[PDB]
């Protein structure tokens, strides 16, 4: 001398959106954990 959540791409959990392109953040993806 925001928290950071982790996750994986699992469908149906989390999953791209078709148009991700065009969203940033977590509205980039979608699913049962988003």
């Amino acid at each position: 001398t925001t928290v950071v959540v982790t996750t994986i791409l699992e469908s149906p959990y989390v999953m791209m959106k078709k148009n991700h392109e065009m969203l940033e953040g977590n509205e980039r993806y979608e699913g049962y954990c988003v």
